[PDB]
């Protein structure tokens, strides 16, 4: 991944547009973070739902523009009552509940 | 320390030297990850006999 990036500076490019699981998705950000291309001149677009289940903190100063897509949007009233009684449940009981945001793929499976 | 950095960009400087516990140079460190200075430009000096004992 250090030659992949150095291989995008053949042609110097500042528009990255990511297409993976968050899990790989928190890999290529780290991978930013191991050659600071976070810093202002780059620009990112995560194409995915979770925007949020990302690690946006790691990269909120580093100085690039960040874009996503959240599919679920948190101040509603409809989801913070869910997210109030989500957090609340126990994590031995409900595994990855004690949280203070949910995954889209765990709320559209409670939206199935 | 966002804060610091940015007043060292008051005068734009590449030539920071540390002097502080590795603990202390460690979160530093981290900090400049945070904002990215330690891309192509900047020069770091770490003051102590522990240069191996840092996270490079």
């Amino acid at each position: 991944y250090r030659s992949l990036f150095q291989d995008l500076e053949l042609k110097k490019e500042r528009r990255v547009i990511l297409d993976c699981e968050r899990d790989k998705v928190n890999d290529i950000v780290d991978q930013v973070i191991t050659i600071g291309k976070h810093v202002k001149g780059y620009h990112y677009i995560i194409a995915n739902l979770g925007f949020t289940d990302g690690d946006l903190l790691k990269i909120q100063f580093g100085g690039a523009e960040v874009s996503g897509f959240q599919i679920v949007d948190y101040d509603d009233s409809l989801v913070s009552k869910f997210i109030e009684r989500w957090s609340t449940l126990e994590e031995k009981e409900y595994p990855g509940a004690h949280t203070a945001t949910i995954k889209y793929t765990s709320a559209l499976t409670y939206d199935a």
